[PDB]
Formats: structure tokens, sequence, C-alpha cells
């Protein structure tokens, strides 16, 4: 069946049973509802994110709407800085966790994820940590805007407000570094061509992007190294295995499952001829779990051969989870060394950790996924 929707709540309750299928049989699959097609092979979606000049992307300054080369210049910032932000995503977890040790339990999502991830990308733009609520709560108003396939006019009003509520924040503070710059991100984009309006854009998109996805990651890994006990004893007794599992975690699980593209001219893709101006996406978790790239594709393994941890972590990877070619996602470099360090605290500190009695494990979230919860307990 080429009928079958993969916008429908049937696909959202669990895509992995259905990639499989797309593959092998619908790889280019049309979605009647958008003008969209879903790309679901490997090769078919690396082709397509490796050539950015047919299959263009949307520019890291215009806004995130309705849903050249600074990228050399923001990797160096993030590049550059991300050890001078070591001890802040360090403290911060730390921080975070203490409330809920001796209580002996957690929801990793609810009571420590989504404001942990926020509190980091505040550091590395430098606002002022006492505001994460006010801005965890816009951010999401916003990442709604954008993940929603459609919205009640509650919500859409509410995420607009968000926006509103976020700029009005952040465009004094863009002025005040522009004349007075501190040692943060958003000081340095005013430093050595960019206009106050565009560091705006950019700064949202950047708060966007380093938000969202990190949050997700070191949940599902969480969950798949206690889902895999024996794997979760082999993390604990030699620590650099870390990367290997965040990596095979992003294989496994991509916590961005979507990445879509515009179309310049006519083109071919696998078996199907398209047309112009046409949207088209790339299926990530389908591309990960194609056996064509990965033996054995739907078992979590951290210690596969085929994974390549000296790689997993840049443009030329194995795995499709950050993107892939020179549109990769600019903080990869950032991203393994910021759950490096929460990862290897959450183990210090939760001694013992196991999933709570009766834990009904559930994702949520079609362009981007991850646990609605994950409860915890431990010594
Ligand atoms: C859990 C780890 C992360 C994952 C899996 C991830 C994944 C991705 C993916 C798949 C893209 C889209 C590639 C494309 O279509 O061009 C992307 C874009 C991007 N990422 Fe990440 N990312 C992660 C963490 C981060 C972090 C920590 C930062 C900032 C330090 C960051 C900054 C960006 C930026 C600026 C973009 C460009 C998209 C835009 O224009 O808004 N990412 N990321
Ligand atoms: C909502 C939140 C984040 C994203 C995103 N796109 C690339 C990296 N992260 C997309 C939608
Ligand atoms: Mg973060």
């Amino acid at each position: 069946i080429k009928l079958f929707s993969v916008l429908s709540d049937q696909f959202q309750n669990n895509p992995y049973a259905y990639f499989s299928q797309l593959r092998e049989e619908d790889p280019v699959h049309y979605e009647e509802s958008i003008d969209s097609y879903f790309i679901s092979r490997y090769h078919d979606v690396r082709y397509i994110l490796q050539h950015p000049d047919i299959f263009t992307t949307k520019s890291l300054v215009e806004r995130a709407e309705p849903v050249a080369k600074r990228r050399i210049v923001v990797r160096s910032f993030i590049g550059d800085a991300l050890d001078h932000l070591s001890p802040l995503i360090k403290q911060n977890a730390e921080n975070l966790l203490a409330p809920y040790l001796e209580r002996g339990k957690s929801d990793l999502v609810n009571d420590f994820g989504k404001t942990f991830a926020v509190c980091v990308t505040m550091d590395m733009l430098g606002l002022d940590k006492r505001d994460h609520e006010k801005i965890s709560e816009w951010h999401s108003g916003v990442a709604d805007f954008i993940t929603s396939i459609s919205q009640s006019p509650e919500a859409r009003a509410h995420s607009l407000w968000c926006s509103e509520q976020l700029s009005q924040y952040l465009m004094p503070v863009i002025k005040e570094r522009r004349v007075n710059p501190g040692s943060d991100l958003i000081s340095i984009l005013c430093t050595s061509a960019l206009s106050d309006k565009d560091i705006l854009a950019l700064i949202l998109n950047v708060l966007l992007a380093a938000t969202e996805p990190a949050d997700k990651t070191l949940a599902l890994m969480i969950y798949h190294l206690l889902n895999n006990p024996e794997q979760m004893n082999d993390v604990l007794a030699d620590r650099s295995l870390v990367p290997r599992a965040i990596a095979e975690t992003l294989r496994y699980k991509p916590p961005v499952q979507l990445i879509p593209r515009q179309l310049s001219q006519d083109t071919v893709v696998g078996g199907m001829e398209i047309k112009k101006d046409t949207i088209v996406f790339c299926m990530i978790g389908a591309a990960n779990r194609d056996p064509e790239a990965f033996e054995q594709p739907d078992v979590f393994n951290i210690h596969r051969e085929d994974l390549g941890i000296k790689s997993a972590f840049s443009g030329a990877a194995r795995h499709l989870a950050f993107g892939s070619g020179i549109h990769n996602c600019v903080g990869t470099a950032f991203a393994k060394n910021e759950i490096e360090i929460v990862a290897n605290i959450v183990l210090d500190k939760m001694r013992n950790i196991r999933l709570e009695e009766d834990f009904c494990y559930a994702e949520s979230g079609l362009y981007t996924r991850g646990p609605v919860s994950l409860l915890v307990a431990f010594d």
C-alpha cells in the first residue's frame, strides 16, 4: 500500500515499524496532503544532503519560517569556545541534578533535561541563567510553530507571542554588546559584516538549534543503555565509551527525524522524477536503519564496527543524524562534548540507575522525536 500516510497518528505512534516497508517499496513516497515527497533510502538521502546546489536548504539568517559562509565563521565561534564552557556545562548538570538526589528518583526529561539543554544554550549566548524558565517556555512556543503540521488558533497565537517575547528580550542585549562586547557568541556576532535584525534571526536559529536535539539525545541514550543493561555496565566501567553510546543512539533513534530541502531545477532521485520548487523530506530514521549502510541495523549496539567514532561527529560521518557534507550541523563538535559531560555526571551521580517500576516508555514527535518522559530511580 502506497496509499499509507506518514503524517498519520498511526505512523507517529511508531515510525521504526514502517521504514523498512517505505524503502524497498515506496522510497520516494509522495504525501498527498502537503506538496512534498518523503525520501527514505540512505544513498538517496545522503546524495541530497551532499549537494545543496541542486537541493538548496534554507539559509542560516532568515527566520525559521512557518514550517553564505558565516557557517565557517560560526563553526569556530562554537569550536574555539567549547573549552571555555566546559566548566559551565559541568556545573549546570551538577546544579540541576542536586534537587533530585536523596529523593532517589527523577524524570530525566521533565525534571532535568529540557532545563539543562536551555542553560547550556544560554551560556553559549551569554544570557542571564536566572531567566531560564522564561526562555524554555518561549523556546518551546516557537519550536511548536515549526515542529507542528498544523496548530490550534490558541497555540498559533501563543507561538507568535513567544517570538515577540523572544525578540524584545534579545534585541536590547544585541545593542548592549554591539558597543560593549563580552566574550560570548552574541558578543562576537557583532565583530568583524552583520546588521542588528540579521544578528537576531541568527541568534534565534542557534537557540532553536542547540536546544531541542541536545535534550532528546541524552534521554534516548540513557534509555537505550538501560534497556541493554550489559552495555550500560560496559559504559560504567570504561567511560571512553561514552561517545560511541552518543553516536550509536544518534544512528539508532535520531532526534531530528526529517530534513527538508527546496528543489532548484527539475531533478530525479531514486526511480522517481520530480518537479520545480518542491519540498522533499529526508527520512533520517529510515536511512540509519537501511541495511545497505548498516548491517543488523535495528540493533542498538555501541560496539558496532560499522559505526566509526573516528568520524561519527564530522561532516563525513556514517549515520546521517547531523545531516551530511558541507551543511552538516554546525555544532557537531559542541554536541559531542556537551552530551558527553552530562552523561558522565549522570552516571557518576545516580549510582545504580534503573528504570522505575511500571515505567511505560513512549516517544513523541514527527519532525523531532524523543521520549515523553524517562522515569529513572537510583541511590
Ligand atoms: C544532539 C545533537 C545535535 C543534532 C543531532 C543536530 C542535528 C542537526 C541537523 C540534522 C541539522 C540539519 C542539517 C541541515 O539540514 O543543514 C542541524 C542544523 C543545525 N544545527 Fe544542529 N544538531 C545538534 C546539536 C547542535 C548544537 C549543540 C548546535 C549549536 C551549538 C547546533 C547548531 C545548528 C545550527 C546553527 C544548524 C543550522 C540549521 C538552521 O539554519 O537553523 N546543533 N543540526
Ligand atoms: C524544531 C527545533 C529544532 C530544529 C532543528 N533543525 C536543525 C537542527 N534543529 C527543527 C525544528
Ligand atoms: Mg544545549
